[PDB]
């Protein structure tokens, strides 16, 4: 069909990448995958209802916290509904329904009922308290603004039609390096791996030969593992040294067939620079003229190789207990393995064991593994236990290559409801890099899920986009997965993200263009190139990436500019494209090249979980992690928040430049900007609680040491930090930053006390007692986050910083000693740091 055969061009240029192209595969494991998911993909279409899916309400099946119950004035919550002009407001009970709100309405004085200004509707069976636009309006201190109309046609999304045994020889693997060669450039030799999870199962070497642009060995690598114990995820990794590694390459010893590795091998290599999960990708060096290459042989005869409690004493018991208690990165020494190993049984009714439990698995062994298996049987357990996200990242790391091990933490997400899938969706999308297939539970779980939800579906697509664009390690895989979701998302979405697409990428050449001149000469181009643009070439309108409901209109080329950083960012301002719009504001994007965009994504969403965890504890420390979406390398969109100033703004304006930084100015801007003292007061309280939410974040995530033009706050008190990724983004010291400034805001004098200040450290103190309960959850995340998205930045010593900061071991008294001691790093320090930034940042 030549309707199918432009549709493929669509998804081409919706993905950013050709997968149909087959020019960089050795083998068919990509067409494989891509036919592998028709199946789930078809299944999740057939599934979904198809109008709670074409209104994608945003609930919660999470208790409304007691800062909304706090703030209401009795069981009664006022929603505004609006017709023609003509408002309206209704007397609202939390548990009422929105089916039930309309029957107090047709009668109390069919349809439905979608917020004003946005594309949000509030429908189905769930009480009204439990939809995320009434907790945001009861937190901003907001009238509920309800547009009543007709539902969307289920209709608009529809989608466009389709249609012998390794264990029986002991023989010992062996590897032919034919040789190696780089088209252009010392001593040379292969290094040749077995792994598995990033356990090394043998290690074998060749001689070191004279580096010509040609290096011929033809040798034989004999490795000590048995083609019967070879176990499925396992590489052969083969890498180049002279001693300094210089490039890498990877080869699943079995296929995703079960069969193994047979025939001849030209793998392009990947290429060092300056641990990380490009290390562990299948895919080859698509640079083919530049790279450098390996030939390799493995044994191909006939010959298709096919692969298919008791008592316990005391100080024994006491020393399990304790290696189960440990963090995720405190490391297992062989003796602790042995006894993970030996009392498996007892280890299996621990589900906070497994990752432990299964790193003492020695998986190059036939027997072994197959016990493991035995083990997997007997999961009732961790199959009944209350979910545990933290656990669950776990065993989809870096050091679990077993596809049952994997799987079960995939089973565990099942139960997710959609409100959590969005937290972990980001990390959840990073963690396919340590899938060792392109087809794995996982990525069929990320599929499953965006699929049934658009805005999981909205944020999944703009999440595999980001790394299909920037990572040649991954974006083969990626844009299978995106491929498989375009699909089954409906022709309605598939249009929405093809206006998206268009509108972005041709504000980035404009981004680039702009920045090519580092003035009134740059004024002038910036509202020249903005005037074209507006007529014949972006559409009327399109959904803002990182917030999916909003639909911008017309650029107000007024208010666009060229900002001053040395990377020259573009100030875009639209008019919101929804005459329902309460009011007039404008969206306010950034646009940028030069910040890896991508680590303040992994920051931001880190953030919102803190938020989170502070959440199930009815602390509100009022963050605000702006909407970001990274679109490429070292490019994408910042969100801009309303109404703020840098903190060394508000310096430069009553010192100028200078790092004379008064402690008196930041209060007076305060009072400066609140039209009331009432204002004023909460203008302060928000700023206590901004202020300590930021400084444990921050603190506990390693980024608290941060320059002053970095540090944001709003005429209405909330502070908040930016630009993620130009602090361990490219790098004495203050643990985090709390300055006088700030301090004279709170009350206290360099060495005082007042009431906010004790408010401040008991906000802080609980805080950071919160977050410690999750000591497991945030190491790995942190530790994920280092891996997929921190280039350089590993070392391991580099993770092992938040077991430190989390203060793991202690107790809560010794905790909360450690956290006071920390505020005081601040207050000895004052303005020493910020200071040292000025003659840093600003001088040199
Ligand atoms: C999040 C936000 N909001 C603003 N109002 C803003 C105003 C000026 C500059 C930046 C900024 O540079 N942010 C970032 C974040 C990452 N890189 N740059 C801003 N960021």
């Amino acid at each position: 069909s030549e309707e199918s055969q432009a549709f493929q061009r669509q998804l081409t240029a919706l993905i950013g990448y050709d997968v149909t192209d087959v020019s960089n595969v050795h083998d068919d494991e990509l067409e494989f995958t891509r036919r592998g998911l028709v199946t789930p993909r078809m299944a999740e279409v057939a599934s979904r209802d198809p109008k709670l899916y074409a209104m994608h309400p945003w609930v919660t099946s999470k208790p409304l916290p007691e800062y909304l119950w706090k703030k209401i004035a009795n069981n009664c919550i006022f929603i505004v509904i609006h017709r023609s002009t003509t408002s309206q407001t209704i007397k609202v009970s939390p548990d009422d329904t929105p089916g039930a709100i309309l029957q107090s309405f047709f009668t109390k004085m069919d349809f439905v009922l979608r917020v004003c200004g946005r594309d949000e509707y509030l429908v189905g069976e769930t009480p009204i308290k439990n939809f995320q636009w009434v907790r945001h309006c009861l937190k901003n201190g907001e009238e509920i603004h309800v547009v009543l109309d007709t539902p969307p046609d289920p209709a608009l999304d529809e989608v466009r039609k389709e249609e012998v045994s390794l264990w029986d020889c002991d023989r010992k693997f062996r590897v032919k390096i034919r040789g190696i060669d780089i088209p252009v450039l010392l001593t040379v030799f292969v290094e040749a791996n077995i792994q598995h999870g990033q356990q090394v199962l043998c290690q074998r070497r060749t001689s070191p030969k004279p580096f010509t642009e040609e290096v011929l060995w033809n040798v034989w690598l004999e490795f000590s593992i048995k083609i019967k114990d070879l176990p499925k995820g396992a590489l052969l990794n083969l890498q180049i040294y002279c001693v300094q590694l210089l490039y890498y390459v990877n080869l699943l010893l079995i296929d995703h067939r079960f069969l193994l590795r047979r025939g001849e091998y030209v793998l392009h290599m990947w290429q060092i620079s300056g641990f990380n999960a490009d290390k562990l990708t299948s895919a080859t060096n698509p640079d083919k003229e530049n790279s450098m290459s390996i030939s390799i042989l493995l044994d191909n005869y006939c010959h298709p190789i096919a692969l298919p409690r008791a008592e316990m004493p005391n100080q024994l018991r006491k020393q399990l207990e304790a290696i189960i208690a440990t963090d995720p990165l405190n490391p297992l020494t062989a003796e602790d393995k042995e006894l993970l190993w030996h009392f498996r049984y007892e280890s299996l009714k621990h589900p906070k064991a497994y990752p432990k439990l299964f790193s003492s698995v020695k998986w190059g062994q036939q027997e072994i593994v197959a016990k493991t298996y035995q083990l997997l049987a007997r999961r009732e357990v961790w199959d009944q236990s209350a979910l545990d996200v933290g656990l669950t990242m776990q065993l989809l790391d870096c050091n679990f290559s077993d596809e049952n091990v994997r799987a079960i933490a995939v089973q565990k997400l099942e139960s997710l409801e959609d409100d959590d899938v969005l937290h972990y969706l980001l990390q959840l999308v990073q963690a396919v890099k340590f899938e060792p297939y392109h087809d794995s539970a996982l990525a069929r779980f990320l599929l499953k899920r965006g699929l049934r939800n658009k805005r999981i579906g909205h944020f999944l697509f703009w999440f595999l986009r980001s790394e299909i664009a920037q990572s040649r390690h991954y974006q083969q895989r990626f844009a299978v997965i995106l491929e498989a979701y375009l699909r089954g998302c409906g022709t309605a979405m598939l249009h929405d993200f093809t206006q998206q697409v268009q509108v972005i990428e041709m504000l980035q050449k404009v981004t680039l263009d702009i920045k090519s001149l580092s003035s009134s000469q740059v004024i002038s181009q910036l509202k020249q190139k903005l005037e074209n643009l507006q007529n014949s070439q972006l559409p009327e309108s399109f959904r803002v990436p990182y917030d999916p409901g909003l639909k911008a209109g017309a650029l107000a080329i007024e208010k666009c500019k060229v900002m001053a950083s040395k990377k020259k960012p573009l100030w875009l301002e639209f008019k919101c494209a929804d005459p329902t719009a309460l009011s007039n504001e404008t969206i306010g994007i950034i646009f940028k090249h030069g910040d890896d965009l991508r680590q303040d994504m992994l920051i931001l969403q880190i953030l919102r979980i803190m938020e989170s965890i502070w959440e199930t504890e009815s602390l509100d420390l009022c963050l605000l992690p702006y909407g970001c979406i990274s679109t490429g390398d070292k490019i994408g969109m910042i969100e801009i928040v309303k109404d703020a100033t840098t903190i060394a703004k508000i310096q430069q304006s009553t010192v100028g430049n200078t790092g004379a930084f008064k402690d008196e100015v930041l209060n007076h801007w305060l009072k400066e900007k609140s039209p009331t003292e009432e204002k004023f007061q909460a203008a302060v309280e928000r700023f206590v609680y901004s202020c300590a939410g930021y400084c444990v974040a921050t603190f506990v995530l390693g980024i608290g040491d941060r320059h002053n033009d970095n540090i944001m706050i709003t005429e209405t008190g909330n502070l908040f930090h930016i630009d993620f990724g130009h602090i361990l983004g490219n790098y004495e010291r203050v643990p985090f930053v709390l300055t006088p400034d700030f301090l004279f805001v709170m009350g206290t004098s360099g060495k005082k006390t007042s009431p906010h200040f004790q408010k401040f450290q008991d906000i802080c103190v609980k805080a950071y007692l919160a977050l410690r309960h999750h000591t497991n959850l945030l190491i790995i995340l942190f530790s994920m986050m280092l891996m997929t998205g921190m280039p350089q930045l590993t070392s391991k010593e580099d993770i092992e910083y938040i077991r430190d900061a989390l203060t793991v071991g202690k107790n809560e008294e010794d905790a909360k000693k450690y956290f006071l001691d920390q505020i005081e790093v601040c207050r000895d320090k004052g303005w020493t740091v910020q200071f040292n930034w000025f003659l840093h940042l600003v001088l040199g």
